[PDB]
């Protein structure tokens, strides 16, 4: 059985993986059209703040790895076009410029997303960066030391607009964070939260311009001058992290897409064609807080779809369980995280909610280390399942949300997190440990 497998990233290398150890008999080809085999672009923060000093080792597979356990890696080959019904792809080899078709018996593909551009007047004087990949993580990292670069804007105050301002503000640059929406990071966290962290970045002196749309870049050569429809911002260097467009557009006639871009696929990981899979940000996924297919573009998705295509190659035996869009991250002496459905998220899906918020210190009184935490509980008004749930602290509390990730597919309710055996030693949390405070909270307000 052959099977060729598209794109070294997360959701192609678990395919690769998963068929490893199912199908050690199948002859496995792993095409990827770059030049470097599996970069983990989640960690650039890590390289670009100085924490990590090589940005090569910022990996998780290489192809002379995968190679010693019999896959055919195949680099610098792009797959240019799927003939489905004749199981046939034309590859071609980008250092030479030689075209070959290939056929197989099943092809998985991981195409993923491409960083959005404004497409505006100057969109591309030099210095307007964009941030996915080793060579865009090297490009950034010279800027960081670059006495030059005194001015930065980024564009987007989404997960990734916030990673990147932080490492320039920690560079010692002044950053200006602009964006339409009107709150950074409101996709992942509420109000109450990022209220605090937009105190916390002005603190280290960020500006947050909120509710601005860029109009046009200004410059000789390279950007000078960012201008919205209410100001001008002086930017020696722009990042542009406005969000990802699906990498499908070859694809359009081939497999049946979305309106948006996106790779129609059901339960399975099937696309609307025999043999062919699809996973990863290309692709919708299963979100149980609200039953429906919303894309969730998390390197974690990627990897359980590429797992569950290949569970499917055969016969559409095991139904993918869906996710609940766990995120989380530290945005300077902050971390949080959220999972489950949140102020945008339920307006996104016209569904109603109720939630209560618990702030005040996650170790008891006499401890000397008590810190402040917040917790916010999300639940259905009507059933009062969890739908759910933000945390932050300056103290690491974030694993307690895979607790509430685990809640919500299981379909528990507030009652159930009240009074849920939590450990209890007080130099790590309080007798009703944070989760079974917010549900006590929750409880009273439904009695
Ligand atoms: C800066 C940053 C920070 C992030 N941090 C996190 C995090 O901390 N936690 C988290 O869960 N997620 C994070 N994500 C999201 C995560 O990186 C993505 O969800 C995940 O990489 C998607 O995997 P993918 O396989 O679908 O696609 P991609 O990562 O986009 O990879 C697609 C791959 O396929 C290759 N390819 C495409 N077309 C062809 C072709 N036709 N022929 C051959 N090869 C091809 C591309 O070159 C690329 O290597 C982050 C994303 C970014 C950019």
């Amino acid at each position: 059985m052959k099977v060729i497998v598209l794109g070294s990233s997360h959701g192609g290398y678990e395919a690769v993986e998963e068929l490893l150890n199912l199908h050690p008999d199948a002859e496995i080809q792993w095409y990827e059209k770059g030049d470097f085999i599996s970069f983990l672009s989640c960690g650039m923060q890590l390289y670009l703040e100085g924490k990590v000093k090589d940005v090569n080792s910022v990996r998780y597979m290489t192809g002379e790895k995968m190679e010693s356990r019999g896959v055919n890696v195949f680099s610098n080959t792009e797959i240019t076009a799927i003939q489905p019904k004749e199981h046939q792809v034309t590859v071609k080899d980008l250092v030479s410029g030689e075209e070959r078709v290939e056929n197989y018996d099943k092809l998985i593909i991981s195409p993923g997303a491409v960083p959005f551009e404004l497409d505006i007047p100057g969109k591309d004087l030099d210095n307007i960066y964009l941030m996915r990949g080793r060579q865009w993580a090297i490009k950034l990292k010279q800027k960081t030391v670059d006495p030059e670069v005194n001015n930065v804007v980024v564009i987007g105050s989404g997960y990734i607009g916030i990673e990147a301002a932080e490492a320039f503000a920690k560079a010692g640059k002044k950053v200006t964070v602009i964006d339409i929406l009107d709150r950074p990071l409101g996709v992942y966290l509420d109000k109450e939260f990022t209220d605090v962290l937009t105190e916390e970045m002005e603190a280290n002196n960020i500006t947050i311009a909120t509710g601005e749309t860029v109009e046009r870049y200004e410059g000789d050569g390279r950007v000078q001058k960012v201008v919205t429809d209410k100001n001008a911002y002086d930017a020696d260097l722009v990042v542009v992290a406005v969000g990802v467009r699906p990498n499908t557009a070859w694809l359009k006639g081939t497999l049946e897409l979305h309106p948006n871009g996106l790779i129609k696929t059901d339960e399975y990981m099937r696309t609307s064609e025999p043999d062919v899979f699809a996973v990863g940000d290309a692709t919708l996924i299963k979100y149980n807080p609200a039953d429906t297919e919303v894309n969730i573009a998390l390197a974690t998705n990627a990897r359980k779809q590429g797992r569950f295509a290949v569970k499917n190659l055969e016969e559409p035996v095991k139904p993918f369980p869906g996710v609940q869009g766990s995120s989380g991250l530290a945005v300077f002496d902050y971390k949080f995280a959220s999972t489950g459905i949140n102020e945008v998220m339920a307006q996104k899906l016209g569904k109603e909610t109720k939630a209560v918020t618990v702030v005040e210190d996650y170790l008891m009184d006499f401890n000397p280390d008590k810190q402040k935490a917040w917790f916010k509980l999300v639940y259905d008004p009507e059933t009062t399942q969890i739908l759910g749930a933000q945390l932050m602290s300056k103290a690491d509390l974030t694993a307690n949300i895979n607790a509430i990730s685990l809640a919500i597919q299981a379909k528990m309710t507030i009652e159930d997190l009240a009074y849920a055996d939590f450990f209890f030693q007080p130099a790590f949390d309080k007798p009703w440990n944070i989760i079974n405070t917010a549900a006590l909270e929750a409880v009273k307000q439904e009695r």
